[PDB]
């Protein structure tokens, strides 16, 4: 049984040297390959792990020269294999990959960091094993910026980090099986143990054998309830956990340049957001009842955890000495009617007075999940509402008399206890966790109104100017007669509208937080959703946020948002905060990507030129996809990269869901996610980058007339693209297949102009091609390379000097080593017509080309030189991701092509090709996680 | 209980079905499930006051200075029109709450167990329409 010393050949010619001398990458998953090839030949057999190995080899081969025979060498295998042989090949590669994630998370949480590998700049700031930490920052912020101790405590103390759990556009991981790789994790890492013990290492091996093999054994388009309750496992995984130990960091880094006090428990600096059951644009399947299931779930996950964490807070406050405003209410809460700690005491006497308190508190927190399940499961209770928290002051009261006294008593260190950190857990995830944003297109807005006042008799609001609906919005929001009643025509779309609006308002506040607006362009949208909310009797209406897309949007933006300033009602509604969003994917499936992110920065800079005229605290919501899209190291740089004081102590940033796992899935990853947040932020408020030169601006905006020009004219223009997109792409499947939660097209005739963003990018990025990321910087940089001698030597500068731009090309820079043009070519060659062969070729070259201007722009010889750890880990999965490529390739031709008849080969063993198309997507999808 | 009768005039049996069933269904006919229907009985004067605080609250003047003819004008354009009056929003005097919060409960109750709404003190036809109007606007 020597195939290990094969595999072990093939790993160290994929990846040669050493990115350290704690590399155990190849090591890893060398290890976790020999385990994963055992079960594999144990469960289906010797003959089904030869073909697999002999397929991973070429793919290697592959990876290390790339040899076009390789891939037809992989082929002739792949196509031969019944659907039974290809749907085993394809699962097994799939769980191959995933281990190789799994070993590439361990590699990163205990890689030692280097501190003679700073070099004093920004470009630090774009890896984790140079990047600065919270202290770091400080000492930073306090010898560099002459900044004092007192005012880093202070912008500590006001500032938020708001981190948006958005849908995963596949497969949102089972709960199951992130605890499987949170095993196979845990396990890795103890095995390399430099003390461990022989037996404890031979049951660790047993350990991890069993693990692979549990996620190898396992097999609707999961409801938006479950997809959420699969998008709420990391708070159990390691975010509660995870978050009292950062802030307690940041206690120690304040103790350490002479700041006495702790950031106080009550201070937001981080925050959890959710879209999961509120996103409806274009999602039918996101109804009323969903978003009211998913809060009341969310409130019910909370009351659970909090209920758990506080039986050891119980058995902790055993103290006597109390506040005399302590004992009174303990002395009162002793007289009430015990049935949840009688496995502890009988019950709770009052020389225990933290103990009494603290069980009332366990009771209100039992009686609140079983109201929050029974309104879920019915929609009525019994379970008074004065017997639970409903807001976050009521739990937050007795808890904080607890502290006022332990500290009253000398006991203060027993306070910075375990209740210091519930303290926090309360202020970070509140009742709910996570706050719920609801997202809706303007154009149902819209209608809604049209219906209101085609019903009044005073015209269509959709014929009105724009003017004229400001106008008579105004007048409804300053008048004090209600709108409609009952007696009104609604479609199924308007009465979905309302209904969500109805669903809101019976509902607590602390569940939500922004109402978004898609595609909005002008202030008559929010003040429509404004007006909506208040006659449907929302209470406590949510901020509205419009969420600008096309370009010509975002160019409008800080007009319709000064213009929405100036009106005293909603200067009044929004007392001095507003949040706008900007979307980096939507705007690039408009004009391109470089002209998306140079766009948004002056986009940015003028919205926030606005918000200081007005008075306004502005908070920029990025979206999803884009430079502000990415993972670990590189997101520090591209924060520290937006333009000055757009930030301002105040981040809402979406965390993609294939990026989430990496993100938050380890206890240490997570920590030092939480960490480069906070300090990114922290240090921008203090540490603006530098203002762009003028040359460097007007050098932009040429780069973005061309960009654009060539983006549209091969997207937009070309008339046969459309017909080569659905032929050199799995784009049709994808969305026929119950994959994507939500639908592709918004209108189901229509073109790429109603194609999502989400899908726009992953047709592209699952054939290793991705043009939608890098299209249009081709032309742009062959442009003001040929106008002027000297533009390339400007253009290296400012991918030395201005970070924007160092995070725009380094984006490219890393789309392109997931880049592979050579099976992009058997995609052609396999799925489009002889008619239409030559415009992939016209393409393919452009990519080359466009390669090679990024590679000048940046001074680098290779893709990916100045990050070595990255780019080893990158190569290290292509090798499962090309295999996945050949065999989703042929699969696609067998689908598509009943008149391609195939040699099979015979049955292999296990003692439909939809599936097996279904598989290569997935996996696929798993192994390039981020694009654009 | 008319299938009931209607099967034992069927089978013949119509002079059993005219004693203790007759009996029954002319006291269901008679008294009905509440025996008696409750008239609701108000002075014209306290609608005046809720109008008049309800167009007060609009700003379109008080409905108690207007003419006989202008009133009815407005409450026959409010009649005829699909806008709601009014809402939580709205200072409500002791009086005033008292007769909205009669119109609630007459809402959320059968309508068997109601008759007549009288209006005492009455004059002119824009007290009949204030009823109405204040009826229909309480849902
Ligand atoms: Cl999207």
């Amino acid at each position: 049984l020597e195939k290990m010393a094969s595999i072990d050949v093939h790993l160290r010619q994929l990846v040669p040297g050493k990115v350290s001398e704690d590399d155990k990458l190849v090591e890893y998953d060398a290890l976790l390959l020999d385990r994963f090839l055992d079960i594999l030949q144990d469960l289906h057999g010797e003959d089904l792990r030869e073909t697999v190995q002999e397929l991973y080899e070429h793919s290697a081969e592959y990876e290390g020269k790339h040899e076009p025979k390789k891939l037809e060498e992989l082929g002739s295998v792949l196509t031969s294999l019944d659907p039974g042989d290809s749907i085993v090949i394809a699962k097994a590669f799939s769980h191959m990959l995933n281990l190789a994630n799994l070993a590439e998370e361990v590699q990163i949480a205990y890689r030692r960091r280097i501190k003679k590998l700073k070099k004093g700049d920004f470009v630090d700031e774009s890896s984790a094993t140079t990047e600065s930490d919270l202290e770091e920052t400080f000492k930073k912020l306090v010898g560099d910026l002459n900044k004092s101790p007192e005012e880093i405590f202070d912008a500590l103390k006001n500032q938020t980090v708001d981190l948006v759990l958005t849908a995963h556009p596949t497969q949102s991981v089972r709960r199951s099986l992130l605890q499987k790789h949170g095993r196979i994790r845990d396990c890795l890492a103890q095995l390399y143990a430099k003390d461990i013990t022989p037996d404890d290492k031979q049951e660790l091996d047993e350990a991890l054998q069993r693990e692979i093999q549990a996620a190898f054994r396992t097999d609707t388009p999961p409801t938006p309830q479950d997809e959420m309750r699969a998008g709420m496992s990391y708070f159990h995984e390691t975010i509660w956990k995870g978050v009292p130990k950062f802030l307690r960091r940041v206690d120690t880094a304040l103790k350490n340049i002479g700041i006495e006090e702790r950031v106080p428990y009550n201070a937001p600096l981080i925050q959890f957001s959710s879209w999961m059951g509120g996103d409806r644009d274009g999602n039918p399947r996101v109804t009323p009842e969903v978003t009211r299931d998913v809060c009341l779930l969310a409130r019910m996950m909370a009351a659970t955890m909090y209920f758990n964490q506080i039986e050891d807070l119980m058995f902790e406050m055993s103290m006597w000495r109390c506040n005399d405003e302590l004992r009174a209410r303990a002395d009162e809460v002793h007289a009430n009617s015990a049935k949840h700690y009688i496995e502890f005491w009988k019950s709770i006497p009052t020389t225990e007075p933290y103990r009494v308190i603290l069980g009332d508190v366990r009771d209100k927190l039992y009686h609140t999940r079983e109201r929050a399940h029974q309104l879920l499961s019915n929609g009525h209770s019994d379970v008074p509402v004065e017997a639970t928290f409903i807001n976050l002051e009521q739990f937050l009261e007795p808890l904080e008399l607890c502290y006022r006294s332990l500290c009253s008593c000398g006991d203060r260190p027993i306070a910075d206890g375990s209740l210091l950190d519930f303290l926090r857990q309360v202020s970070t995830f509140g009742l709910s966790l996570v706050r719920l944003d609801i997202r809706q297109e303007s154009d149902r807005h819209t209608d809604v109104l049209d219906a209101i006042t085609t019903h009044l008799d005073i015209g269509s609001y959709r014929e009105w100017s724009e003017e004229r609906r400001q106008e008579w919005l105004l007048s409804e929001l300053s008048g004090k007669r209600p709108l409609f009643g009952s007696d009104l025509p609604k479609t199924e779309e308007i009465a979905d509208v309302l209904d969500t609006f109805h669903v809101i308002a019976e509902l607590p506040a602390d569940s939500f937080g922004a109402y978004i607006i898609s595609m909005a362009t002008a202030p008559s949208d929010v003040l429509a959703v404004e007006l909506l909310q208040r006659e449907c009797r929302v209470k406590q209406p949510l901020r509205v946020v419009p969420l600008f897309e096309k370009l010509a949007d975002l160019e409008a933006a800080p007009a319709a948002v000064a213009r929405l300033f100036s009106v005293d009602w909603y200067k009044n509604r929004i007392n001095g905060k507003q949040e706008v969003m900007i979307g980096y994917s939507d705007s690039g499936k408009d004009a391109g990507r470089l002209s998306a992110a140079w766009q948004l920065y002056k986009a940015q800079e003028e919205l926030v030129k606005v918000a200081k005229e007005y008075g306004v605290k502005l908070t920029m919501f990025h979206g999803r996809g884009g430079t502000v899209g990415r993972g670990g190291g590189p997101t520090h740089l591209v924060i520290l990269s937006q333009p000055p004081d757009t930030i301002n102590g105040s981040l809402r940033v979406t965390v993609q869901g294939e990026v989430i796992e990496q993100s938050f899935g380890e206890e240490h990853l997570c920590f030092r996610t939480l960490q480069r947040f906070t300090a990114a932020t922290l240090e921008h408020g203090m540490r603006p980058p530098i203002s762009p030169k003028p040359e460097w601006r007007a050098l932009l905006d040429e780069m973005a007339v061309v960009a654009t020009e060539e983006y549209r004219s091969v997207v937009f223009q070309e008339p046969r693209f459309v017909e080569y997109f659905r032929l050199a792409t799995p784009e049709l499947e994808y969305g026929r297949m119950n994959i994507g939660s939500r639908p592709s097209k918004r209108k189901p005739s229509g073109g790429i102009e109603s194609l999502r963003a989400i899908p726009w990018i992953f047709a592209w990025t699952q054939t290793r091609f991705h043009l939608p990321v890098w299209l249009g910087f081709g032309s742009a940089i062959r442009h003001v390379i040929e106008k002027d001698v000297r533009n390339l030597h400007m253009l290296q500068d400012m991918y030395q000097h201005w970070p924007f731009f160092r995070v725009t090309i380094d984006l490219i820079e890393m789309v392109f080593a997931k880049g592979d043009p050579g099976i992009a070519a058997l995609y052609d060659k396999l799925l489009v017509s002889e008619e239409l062969w030559p415009f992939g070729e016209k393409l393919r070259a452009n990519f080359e080309e466009t390669k090679k201007l990024i590679l000048q722009t940046a001074g680098h010889k290779d893709l990916l030189e100045g990050d070595p750890y990255l780019k080893q880990r990158l190569r290290l999965r292509d090798s499962y991701i090309t295999t996945l490529n050949v065999c989703q390739a042929y699969t696609l031709k067998r689908i598509r092509d009943p008149s391609y008849h195939v040699t099979l080969r015979p049955h292999i063993s296990k003692e439909g090709l939809e599936d097996t198309l279904i598989l290569t997507m997935k996996g696929i999808a798993a192994g390039l996680q981020n694009t654009g």
